[PDB]
């Protein structure tokens, strides 16, 4: 349970130095020595604490207040001393359902034992005394509005830590560094201590004293480190540095196109004649400042059909038919928070700016949350129908003839999808609960988040563009700069989990050195002066140095890769293709077998077979630019190029051992997906990467 009192927990005798903060789900708000191991011996010994909170009880009466030393406490409910550092007998009276404001401060010179044992009990009418039990003890409103029952200050009178944003962390603890240590009950927060934490592998935070959520987002730094948050946050965002968002893009799976029925033809009983294809999805970013979610889909050009007719050929479509299209969506979250009632709404988008459908879920009927690294729906359950079998009310998807031959012809579309993202479940300290918040809305928190964070987009996993913010100093804006010093390296290492085993940055095994740094241009001009003033020529050596600002972005690439203008991979250089099919684990006259990197397999289109014969002519087998998709990814994971898929389903014949058996890559970017202008429909002037070549004899 996170609910209970707050106890701020001192080595000095005047609430200076806080060595722990933590709750205590009763009464008994001790701290045996034992639980003190993330603490140096001689600050073991408290000679200060101080407890705030709530008290709700289930039943009106007169109560008594005592505690394990009342000689050295005052204790206030309500503005009211009960306690002052005497034992008494008063008797104060509370009313069922009401909640009394709590605050205790405890002091004491020269304990003579480590840790503090410390109870806080009660005695009703009837003489009976405990300690105060969990059902009766409610935690601070850290918040940065008071509820309508528990206001957000403590009492005027005694104590008050410095706490200048009211999100429970003392301002002298997020500004000189904390870290954060699990009990197999509670957590406690206590200072960075350099020569302790950094062995053990604690995380050293900083935060802004003065912002309740340092990046701005609808969590504070203390509901982050403490747990006290919506499960479905992305672990990172549970560090107070880094933004926890939704973002969303729509991911096309598949597409079917059809003509549509007309009221001129009575006729419906025609044959089937729709043109099915996959379609592959990518997020994008188009270096830039926009804050926008988009996707663009490619459709496969792969052959699909008997013939080589044109769409319309096939749909027997006339210059005056229109075409209908449906397709299988899912959302995608590959932000840090979730989404609970409103999906972002999107346009369905052909060429530039010719918009085909808007594409629209039901506010408040989600039959799922939609989490971070997650789809709405579930890859377990099967993905949204643009047009949905049972939905009377669905919308054609429609385009005219020549938008259908735009379509045939660009093999593309475009999915713009909005940041209107709806409520956000929040923690109350009332009931220790995480709940979706009515009066809390992402579109009050975005814009802030944007302002006042660096962006990095990386491609490191899977080659996915995602992108993360994170909290950093605007020189020119005097709250953003009471914010801790963002380092390139640190924002690396608490976005990204990159790590450093040996003094290098890497992310899951690969230095940081396997990646490319691109800004957009005010960035580039920012960092190129650090660079300058550091006197450093190279950024790679100095990414503990280098500052981030509010409003930067960064983006950064594998460079194993080519990339288009929306930063999908769609190439690689001749030598990494080549190296990347080097072991072969097989070959026949019916194939090769190879083991493929993931990465490299994701820019390949397609592969081109060929026998070469003694004088140097060569023999296209698959010669067509749609007959390119010959590999496929096996249960073990090896990739099988089959020579036989469009040689009839028979083998190479070799008429001659000295013939030569050639296999070349066809990468994303130098795929043919038309046939030419003159018509040709073959793989002439495909530029293709050889991979494989062999003599018959070199083979079987
Ligand atoms: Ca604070
Ligand atoms: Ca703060």
């Amino acid at each position: 349970s996170s609910q209970g009192l707050l106890g701020y927990y001192f080595s000095d005798l005047n609430f200076q130095a806080p060595m722990v903060v933590t709750s205590s789900t009763t009464g008994d708000l001790s701290i045996p020595s034992s639980e003190l191991e993330n603490i140096p011996s001689e600050n073991q010994y408290f000679q200060s604490a101080i407890w705030s909170g709530f008290i709700k009880v289930k039943k009106s009466d007169e109560y008594t207040f005592a505690t394990s030393a009342d000689n050295h406490v005052t204790m206030w409910v309500d503005d009211q001393e009960v306690i002052n550092k005497a034992s008494n007998s008063n008797k104060i009276r509370l009313e069922k359902g009401r909640l009394y404001q709590i605050k205790i401060q405890y002091q004491r010179e020269n304990p003579t034992e480590k840790g503090l044992d410390f109870k806080l009990y009660w005695t009703d009418s009837q003489n009976k005394k405990e300690v105060i039990s969990s059902d009766n003890l409610q935690l601070p409103e850290l918040k940065q509005k008071s509820s309508n029952s528990r206001k957000k200050r403590s009492t005027s009178a005694g104590p008050t830590v410095p706490d200048r944003d009211n999100d429970g962390i003392p301002d002298s603890l997020e500004v000189e560094g904390y870290t954060v240590d699990v009990k197999n009950k509670r957590t406690f927060l206590s200072p960075w201590i350099s020569n302790i934490h950094e062995k053990k592998g604690l995380t050293k935070y900083k935060s802004s004293p003065e912002k309740w959520s340092t990046a701005s987002d609808p969590y504070s730094d203390f509901e982050k480190v403490t747990g006290r948050i919506d499960k479905n946050v992305s672990p990172e965002a549970r560090h107070p540095l880094v933004a926890a968002y939704p973002i969303v893009h729509v991911d096309m799976e598949n597409i079917i196109l059809s003509k549509n029925e007309d009221q001129s033809t009575q006729n419906t009983d025609s044959q089937t004649r729709t043109i099915s294809k996959n379609t592959s999805t990518s997020r994008t970013h188009t270096a830039g400042f926009s804050n926008s979610n988009s996707s663009t889909v490619a459709i496969d050009h792969c052959l699909s059909l008997a013939g080589e007719r044109t769409w319309a050929e096939t749909m027997g479509l006339n210059t005056a038919d229109t075409a209908r299209l449906n397709a299988n969506i899912r959302y995608v979250n590959t932000g840090t928070a979730p989404i609970y009632n409103v999906l972002p709404t999107t346009s369905l988008v052909l060429g530039k700016n010719q918009t085909l459908a808007t594409i629209k879920a039901k506010e408040n009927q989600l039959s799922q949350i939609l989490a971070p690294n997650n789809y709405y729906p579930s890859k377990n359950l099967a993905p949204i129908a643009l047009n949905a079998q049972d939905d009377f009310s669905s919308t054609p998807i429609t385009m005219n003839y020549n938008q259908f031959l735009e379509l045939e012809k660009t093999k593309q579309l475009r999915l713009d999808t909005d940041q209107v993202y709806g409520n956000i479940a929040t923690y109350n300290f009332e009931n220790g609960r995480v709940r979706v918040d009515t009066g809390s809305n992402w579109s009050e928190v975005l814009p802030q988040i944007q302002e006042t964070t660096a962006r990095i987009i990386f491609n490191g996993k899977d080659l996915n563009l995602v992108e993360r913010r994170i909290a950093a100093v605007n020189p020119s804006d005097p709250l953003e700069t009471t914010k801790p010093d963002m380092t390139l390296k640190e924002a690396l290492k608490i976005a990204f989990g990159f790590n450093e085993p040996n003094g290098n940055l890497q992310y899951q095994g690969k230095d940081i050195t396997e990646f490319d740094f691109n800004f957009d241009q005010q960035t580039s001009q920012n960092i190129k002066n650090q660079l300058a003033e550091l006197n450093a020529t190279n950024i790679y050596t100095v990414l503990d140095k280098i500052k981030l600002n509010a409003k930067m972005n960064i983006l950064i690439r594998d460079k194993r890769f080519h990339y288009d203008r929306n930063n999908i991979a769609v190439g690689a250089d001749e030598s990494v293709v080549k190296e990347a099919h080097r072991e072969v684990i097989n070959s026949s006259t019916e194939g090769l077998l190879l083991n493929i990197d993931k990465d490299i397999r994701k820019i390949l289109s397609g592969y081109i077979v060929e026998i070469e014969d003694t004088e140097g002519l060569k023999e296209v087998i698959n010669d067509r630019y749609d007959m390119l998709c010959i590999s496929s990814l096996r249960q073990d994971g090896k990739t099988f190029i089959d020579f036989k898929k469009y040689n009839d389903k028979l083998p190479l014949y070799i008429s001659n051992p000295n013939y030569k058996v050639n296999v070349y890559a066809v990468t994303k970017e130098n795929t043919i997906i038309n046939p030419s202008e003159n018509g040709d429909t073959s793989t002439n002037g495909i530029k293709k990467i050889l991979i494989f070549s062999k003599k018959g004899y070199e083979i079987g």
